[PDB]
DNA sequence: CATTTAAGATATCTTAAATG
DNA sequence: CATTTAAGATATCTTAAATG
């Protein structure tokens, strides 16, 4: 089963931006992005919603996929 | 001005259910519900989404008011 | 260079006791 | 009774160092 982190990374790669660039858009460090993408952690409520807008997708898609 | 916890409590009061009943719907303790309502903590990503569904509103409404 | 690892501060949860 | 407070375990961040 596909993890949220893999969905985050795939979406970021489609947008052709670095982790630091996505972090700037969300309001977190590049390391936070790395942690989410590798499923070390999951974004908190505020960060998940900011991340979903930066990635142009729904929070539900990130959390649970299709 | 208005805090997310105030919006959570107002939405729960609209449903007329107890914190424990809401916690059961969301997947957390009554105590987590209390901590969110008192703005002591904020829900994580997964919990924010579950809460918004339980309360029949959007995650953005809870987070920022609309 | 871009990203991951590491250490550490603090937030987010838990169950039990206290409160009203 | 419902809710809050207390104590405590794990999760979520940060910056600095390590990696390739
Ligand atoms: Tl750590
Ligand atoms: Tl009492
Ligand atoms: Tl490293
Ligand atoms: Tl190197």
């Amino acid at each position: 089963t596909q993890l949220m982190g893999e969905r985050i990374r795939a979406r970021r790669k489609k947008l052709k931006i670095r982790q630091a660039a996505l972090g700037k858009m969300v309001g977190v460090s590049n390391v936070a992005i790395s942690q989410w993408e590798r499923s070390e952690t999951e974004p908190n409520g505020e960060n998940l919603l900011a991340l979903s807008k930066a990635l142009q997708c729904s929070p539900d898609y990130l959390l649970k996929g299709d």
